[PDB]
């Protein structure tokens, strides 16, 4: 099979728990061994690491971007794809950055587990 | 009791960040899971205020849910003081204009927004 990377964008600027929660769920994938490699970066904001960076650093065949979004914002619609070379707006994008295959997934909003967190946090499930 | 449920976001003059929280709450009225679901919004002056939002609503508790992913402002400052409730992290639980109200916390550190960054790649169903 093929060499599969993941990159978490997010962006909430200077503050200590918006990495920390960024963090949680690159720790969490990565215990779960679901990819070969997990990184985090930003969009929008000059903040590092910008997603080219993170791409660069990492050897892997395919590389899956997912935006720790709820809507599709500029950050989601213009600035990631920009920071890529990738086109502008809504949707799966897939394409290359520096010879390597790279797919920008959709942003998280719209998923059912979304709306399950919502309840969760009345519930509060385990 | 009867139970109620507020969706706080905030995303601007976005149609779409609205036609989220509307989607949600769509879901979960349709699921049948409480009494009535309300959406409204912190930081901006934007309607439904959560003040509002909770007044309209007929309820014994009410469950105000921030769909944030980080505690920023917005959720430790801006919200609990649109409400009159104490600053800061956690549940936080009161009573507004004599109904009890439950502050929770936001969803960014669940396992299901683990899942829902996995289901992006994965996209199951």
């Amino acid at each position: 099979g093929m060499r599969r990377g993941l990159v978490i964008v997010g962006h909430g600027s200077q503050l200590n728990h918006y990495r920390e929660v960024m963090e949680l769920h690159r720790k969490r994938i990565e215990e779960s061994g679901a990819f070969d490699e997990v990184k985090i970066a930003f969009a929008a904001r000059k903040r590092r690491p910008m997603p080219d960076e993170a791409i660069r650093e990492m050897n892997c065949d395919i590389i899956y971007v997912v935006p720790l979004f709820i809507s599709y914002g500029l950050h989601v619609t213009e600035d990631l794809p920009d920071l890529l070379g990738f086109p502008r707006g809504r949707g799966i994008k897939e394409g290359e950055f520096e010879g390597k295959k790279v797919v920008i997934c959709e942003p998280i909003g719209e998923d059912y587990f979304v709306t399950y967190a919502i309840l969760n946090s009345v519930f509060r499930i385990g």
